[PDB]
């Protein structure tokens, strides 16, 4: 007979969202165990027992059979504590109870990228889980028992550990802005038959990230069926060529550099413009000349490379790299991507170009959302947190104020605009933003696809007072249409307006609001 040494499970931290809603928990459950050398010697209550935990009497009475010379075995885990003591009543000898505690998911799907997972073993192995694991976990206490010759258990000697709790976490999520980013991204994908998307939305004067969710997703309380396809936090870890959402930042760079402003009219005819073997190709060729504001509204390639050969590379690769494209967001998400800036010594005209209308750059969606945020607070950046921030941080003056409220303009416009994208008006407010359609890479080698492209639209609002920045990506629509402003633009519409109704902004816009 001898004294063994068992375990205290520890409570592992609670995770809230910004207001204190439960995002992970440690939930108390009991799991039964039993002697088998003491279960022998009450054979006859087997049958109830059996019938008790749902298991066939035969194959119930084969296990303990098996086990006999043993002194310890499972016979089920994390019962409710009802459940446990339920079957304890029952005082068939051989047969204890151990209180534990399992991690649950309040809100499943819906977090589940952002929130990741523990395992077995109570490690967090995904997403904030792991990257906070050390502040979750908390540390087991230790007790002893004595146990006679059959095993069994005859006293609880001693506590030699008392055991610790994990610390409570706090993230910058906002779970009701999370639900309806959530349900409005499932649906478009479904709507477009696309393959993948992620949706961000952001605060725009704290860096908080207010919501993140992406396409296909998983139930993290239930993973039986899991492919590793659906765990990927494609908004931090996935990276994409931007396209013509950049172009707001190429402008940027444009009016910053005394060559431009707003009034100039670029010749944009005959809709292409040849440079070396490479081609760069307008894809609504309907007018000969436009301004600033008409290059973003209709999107000319050749417009901003025009642009984009008068003031250079290195003004724009500066502002792209100032707002934070391609740069480290400082968040240290797990498998979180920085991106690439392409840096070289002589920029060629056609790197120029593809530069100045996204491509050639690689970022992510929360890296996108980021600038648009930098651009829609009067030009001043903020650190990124996904963690609630009590004092709003001291930012960065990336853009001047001049510069981003003139380009804030003409993304109002954008939207606003005859021939604009009106899909991106969101009731009751004014909306600014820009959209973006964008080949994909092809599989297998280099160059891009004919056929599958990924849809973007990237804003703010409201105009007048800008308080939240969004960036809506949705990858191989193939249902109906493929364009930024006809897919991703009605999906920021909706949760835009959805947003700003639960953080109770006023309208800025009435004769359209409800
Ligand atoms: C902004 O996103 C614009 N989109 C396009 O021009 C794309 N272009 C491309 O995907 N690519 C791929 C790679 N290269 C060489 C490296 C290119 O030169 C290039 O342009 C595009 C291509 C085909 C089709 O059918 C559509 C788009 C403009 N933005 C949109 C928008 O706002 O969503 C529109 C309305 C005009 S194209
Ligand atoms: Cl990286
Ligand atoms: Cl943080
Ligand atoms: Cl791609």
């Amino acid at each position: 007979r001898s004294v063994r040494h068992i375990a205290i499970p520890a409570h592992r931290g609670l995770i809230t969202d910004r207001n204190g809603e439960p995002l992970a928990v440690s939930t108390p459950v009991t799991t039964l165990w039993a002697n088998p050398k003491e279960l022998m010697t009450a054979k006859e209550r087997w049958p109830q027992l059996a019938a008790a935990l749902g298991q066939d009497t035969k194959l119930f009475a084969d296990r303990i059979e098996q086990n006999a010379e043993r002194e310890f075995i499972y016979l089920v885990r994390g019962l409710t504590p009802e459940q446990g003591e339920g079957v304890i009543a029952l005082k068939v000898p051989g047969v204890y109870s151990i209180e534990e505690f399992r991690r649950f998911y309040p809100a499943g799907e819906v977090v589940a990228h952002a929130v990741g997972f523990t395992d077995v073993d109570d490690r967090g192995r995904e997403g904030i889980e792991l990257a906070f694991d050390e502040w979750l976990a908390g540390v087991p206490g230790k007790r002893q028992v004595l146990k006679d010759r059959r095993g069994r258990v005859i006293k609880d000697v001693q506590v030699t550990k008392n055991a610790k709790p994990g610390k409570t976490l706090a993230l910058s999520i906002d779970l009701r802005l999370q639900y309806l980013a959530h349900r409005e991204l499932r649906n478009a994908l479904l709507e477009n038959g696309a393959k993948a998307g992620s949706l961000v939305i952001m605060d725009v004067k704290t860096g908080e990230i207010l919501a993140m969710t992406n396409q296909p997703t998983y139930n993290p309380n239930n993973r039986r069926n899991l492919q590793p396809a659906a765990m990927r936090n494609r908004a931090m870890i996935d990276v994409f060529e931007p396209g013509s959402t950049v172009k707001p930042f190429s402008m940027s760079a444009a009016l910053a550099s005394g060559r431009w402003k707003p009034s100039d009219i670029v010749d944009v005819y005959p809709g292409t413009l040849q440079i070396g073997r490479y081609t760069i190709r307008d894809v609504s060729r309907n007018s000969r000349q436009l301004d600033l504001t008409g290059i973003l509204i209709k999107s000319s390639n050749v417009g901003i490379s025009k642009i984009a050969f008068d003031i250079g590379a290195e003004s724009i690769y500066s502002v792209m790299q100032q707002v934070g494209l391609g740069q480290d967001t400082g968040l240290g998400f797990p498998g979180e991507r920085v991106g690439n800036l392409p840096n070289h010594r002589k920029w060629p005209k056609a790197e120029t170009a593809t530069l100045a209308y996204g491509y050639g750059l690689s970022v992510t969606a929360i890296q996108l959302a980021h600038a648009y945020a930098a651009l829609a607070n009067d030009g001043k950046s903020v650190p990124l947190s996904m963690t609630r921030v009590d004092r709003v941080p001291d930012g960065v003056q990336v853009i001047s104020p001049e510069v981003a409220s003139t380009v804030q303009g003409m993304l109002q416009q954008v939207v606003e605009a005859q021939g604009g994208v009106f899909r991106a008006q969101v009731p009751g407010y004014h909306a600014a933003g820009k959209s973006g359609t964008a080949r994909k890479v092809s599989v297998g080698t280099k160059g891009y696809r004919e056929n599958a492209y990924r849809s973007l639209f990237a804003g703010f609002a409201p105009a007048t007072d800008p308080r939240i920045a969004m960036v809506v990506v949705i990858d191989e629509p193939s249902k109906a249409g493929y364009f930024g402003g006809l897919v991703s633009a009605p999906v920021f519409s909706k949760v835009m307006a959805g947003a700003l109704r639960l953080m109770n902004v006023p309208p800025d816009n009435l004769p359209t609001a409800t």
